[PDB]
């Protein structure tokens, strides 16, 4: 059958890009104050700029909201990239291109920050979509999505289609372009092709999953599967890269270098610091390998795999000389806090965060970037044994 799209009001409600984040429009307070908010499945606090900042064009003004409630408590959140400090309160919140509901939610009003806001990102806050376990100050601060589900009839699920352009976008182009969809309360069948395959959420804190095998162009990386999930593996729209545990990163880059060895790239490229450029239209996608991550299935002893292309893990960037060349940075990097399946990997797929059934679904995205010879893929099943042993304790 033809796939129908039943969530038209929410399709195309995101803007942004992998490097600076994808955001959704929200309103806070009464009368409504419109703010653009970063969608972050890797944290659990809803927070907004609430004081002037050189990178903010607007911010939440609590004194102008008749529905604001002061919780008289400070909050601090330290992320990988940056950090902020603020003041807790609650207020009425809505998503204009979302469900037609208004809920009272916890809001951290950011008063101080460091390396948090991004110049020209066009967002002024963050929506942490993960679970209360990782909320600051503690798990008693109910996250936004929990409030939404408790106060309304919205089903306990959301899905994300992050759309990478495959070329650079300046601030103006981001403003005028659609960056994807966040479907709150459902799955929109127009956003993917093929089947949805589900992996269990191991524990409800981050959106933690278990990787059981890694291949580079079909070649098994052949590491003990616990290495892939040391000390966790998470699905995170708030991180740009695919980040891998140090040892896995070292093995994967050695394999990616070997597969792409018809061209030599500088160390700075592989360290994700330096861009590489090709003459317009000549990027040699075919010399770079595909990367497959096998994920634990819902059926005992079954796994499935998701496969990405270099069009996902090579992130388009503007040249230092703004020429006609096509330039990119390598968007796979090392981590000391486990695997992070960031935005550049989520760009290949429509990802379903099925909280009700404690599982994450993946399907090939209808907006993934590819070429005439290869596409991203989601395939299965594979008979995989002792998959629970892949989890790190
Ligand atoms: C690059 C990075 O830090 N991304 C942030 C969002 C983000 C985006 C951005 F543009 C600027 C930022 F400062 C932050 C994500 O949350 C990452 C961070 C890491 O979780 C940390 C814990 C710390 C304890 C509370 C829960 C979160 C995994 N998910």
């Amino acid at each position: 059958p033809g796939r129908r799209g039943s969530f038209v009001e929410m399709v195309d409600n995101l803007r942004g890009k992998s490097g600076q984040g994808y955001y959704v429009e929200m309103t806070v307070g009464s009368p409504p104050q419109t703010l653009n908010i970063l969608v972050d499945t890797g944290s659990s606090n809803f927070a907004v700029g609430a004081a002037p900042h050189p990178f903010l064009h607007r911010y939440y003004q609590r004194q102008l909201s008749s529905t604001y409630r002061d919780l008289r408590k400070g909050v601090y959140v330290p992320y990988t990239q940056g950090k902020w400090e603020g003041e807790l309160g609650t207020d009425l919140v809505s998503i204009p291109h979302g469900p037609n509901v208004t809920v009272r939610a916890n809001i951290a009003a950011i008063t101080e920050s460091d390396k948090f806001f991004i110049n020209g990102s066009n967002w002024e806050g963050i929506l942490g979509l993960a679970y209360a376990e990782i909320a600051r100050p503690d798990d008693s601060l109910e996250p936004f999505f929990d409030s939404l589900v408790k106060q309304t009839h919205v089903p306990n699920l959301f899905s994300l289609q992050l759309c990478g352009a495959g070329f650079p976008l300046n601030q103006s182009e981001v403003l005028a372009s659609v960056g994807g969809s966040m479907i709150i309360g459902g799955i929109d069948h127009s956003l993917y092709t093929g089947s949805l395959w589900y992996t269990p959420i191991r524990r409800e804190w981050y959106y933690e999953v278990i990787i059981v095998r890694v291949e580079i162009n079909g070649q098994d990386l052949k590491m003990d599967c616990k290495e892939y999930n040391y000390d966790k593996s998470i699905v995170d729209s708030g991180t740009t890269n695919l980040r891998l545990p140090k040892k896995v990163f070292e093995a994967a880059v050695k394999s990616i270098k070997a597969a792409s060895s018809t061209e030599k790239f500088p160390d700075g490229f592989w360290l994700g610091e330096q861009l590489v450029c090709w003459q317009a239209g000549t990027t040699p996608w075919n010399i770079f390998p595909v990367i497959s991550l096998y994920l634990m299935g819902e059926v005992t002893n079954q796994s499935f795999r998701i496969t990405i292309l270099p069009q996902q893990y090579l992130r388009p960037v503007e040249d230092v000389a703004t020429s006609q060349d096509d330039c990119y940075k390598f968007a796979i990097s090392q981590s000391s806090t486990g695997t992070v399946m960031g935005a550049v990997i989520m760009e290949g797929f429509y990802v379903v965060f099925d909280r009700a059934r404690k599982r994450i679904g993946f399907a090939v995205s209808a907006c993934h970037v590819h070429d005439e010879f290869r596409t991203a893929a989601v395939e299965g099943p594979f008979v995989t044994l002792d998959m629970e042993d892949c989890g790190y304790n």
